[PDB]
């Protein structure tokens, strides 16, 4: 089971372009974001989210950070780990590939954040669920260690922060344009969901609320 999931990270880094697009022109690099952006929209669109963060480090890497529900936690008896490493390690976990409805959401998103995953040299998962704070770290797609507590919180959601390959992209750099110019049209698709686009890198911030 360990193997076969590994190898699905393999594949995915093998032949990134099949999974989140051109590598080298931007496109693939900004769908990174927006992939992670799609499961907090995904969220708030279930009535649990109505906050969204996305942040760019100087070191361009992303951090998208909302308050949902938490990535479920629980062990699974069948694969042996958290329901959420299940989330983050396995392509359209739990369901088939739905070849009728990708028309409408993405391939992309009907493959899901693994993708993200696998084409993160680093991704920090931290679950903010039942009061507890768990975090999972990631190289390459490949957990380094099971879903772990590491303390309390009042506070509900996901949080990923990821480090896109530079094995994988080519000219790894986030445009405030293309992020901002997405999130605008996200928010104006989901009134009363509060978006939030933060650059480190230039200290610009703009926060993005529809109240139609
Ligand atoms: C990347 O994960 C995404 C989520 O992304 C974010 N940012 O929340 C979100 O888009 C959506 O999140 C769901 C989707 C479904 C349920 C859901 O059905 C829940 N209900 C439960 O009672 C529950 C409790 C335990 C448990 O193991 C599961 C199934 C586990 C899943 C679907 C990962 C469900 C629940 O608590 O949380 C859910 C959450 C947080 O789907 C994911 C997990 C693929």
């Amino acid at each position: 089971s360990s193997i076969k999931v590994l190898k699905g990270l393999d594949a995915v880094r093998k032949r990134p372009g099949m999974y989140i697009g051109d590598t080298d022109d931007g496109t693939g690099l900004h769908h990174m974001v927006f992939e992670v952006v799609d499961n907090s929209i995904d969220e708030a669109l279930a009535g649990y989210c109505s906050e969204i963060s996305i942040t760019i480090h100087t070191d361009e890497s992303i951090t998208v950070r909302d308050n949902g529900r938490g990535i479920p936690v629980d062990i699974h008896k069948e694969e042996g780990v958290s329901a959420a490493e299940v989330i983050m390690t396995v392509l359209h976990a739990g369901g088939k590939f739905d070849d009728n409805t990708y028309k409408v959401s993405g391939g992309l998103h009907g493959v899901g954040v693994s993708v993200v995953n696998a084409l993160s040299h680093e991704l920090r998962l931290t679950i903010r669920r039942h009061n507890k704070v768990w975090e999972q770290v990631y190289h390459h797609g490949v957990p380094q260690f099971p879903l772990r507590e590491v303390g309390e919180t009042d506070g509900s959601g996901t949080e990923v922060h990821f480090k896109p390959s530079p094995e994988t992209f080519s000219n790894i750099h986030f445009s405030w344009d293309i992020l901002a110019k997405r999130i605008r049209e996200l928010s104006f698709l989901n009134s009363g969901v509060g978006i939030l686009l933060r650059d480190e890198r230039t200290g610009k911030e703009e926060l993005f609320k529809y109240e139609g």
